[PDB]
């Protein structure tokens, strides 16, 4: 039952900042203009201690299976080869991300009946609000 308020089928409603969090992560124009207008749908599943993430999307497919606390590695909708690990602290999925000796961390929670995504790197944030779809 670890997890069970994140599955499900989501659709993006809102993104805020996002193109600056693009630019700090360090990714180029053209896929942050394309990027940018995505509107994906993210599912979320769980099957015993495995919880997969796929993101569907005009601009890429992505998906992520991962036990909590056990690195793994990830190929990002930009194309970065990180190492990340996810764990669950107070009730937000926690994902930190490893690469060229950077790193990003994306944070997951529930807040009313949206599922809402805080995207950090250094100093700036991106928020973005899923809706069930
Ligand atoms: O709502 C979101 N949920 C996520 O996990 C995001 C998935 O996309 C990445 C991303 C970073 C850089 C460039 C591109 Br293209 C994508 O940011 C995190 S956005």
């Amino acid at each position: 039952h670890m997890c069970d308020a994140f599955v499900g089928t989501w659709k993006l409603v809102s993104s805020e900042n996002f193109d600056d969090y693009m630019k700090e992560v360090g990714v180029g124009f053209a896929t942050r203009k394309v990027a940018g207008m995505a509107k994906p749908n993210m599912i979320i599943s769980v099957n015993g201690d495995v919880i997969t993430i796929k993101s569907e999307s005009t601009f890429k497919n992505t998906e992520i299976s991962f036990i909590l606390g056990q690195e793994f590695d990830e190929v990002t909708a930009d194309d970065r080869k990180v190492k990340s690990t996810i764990t669950l602290d107070g009730g937000v999925l926690v994902h930190v991300q490893k690469w060229d000796g950077k790193s990003t961390t994306i944070k997951r929670k529930r807040e009313d009946d949206k599922l809402v995504v805080e995207c950090v790197m250094k100093g700036v944030t991106s928020t973005r609000v899923y809706e069930r779809a």
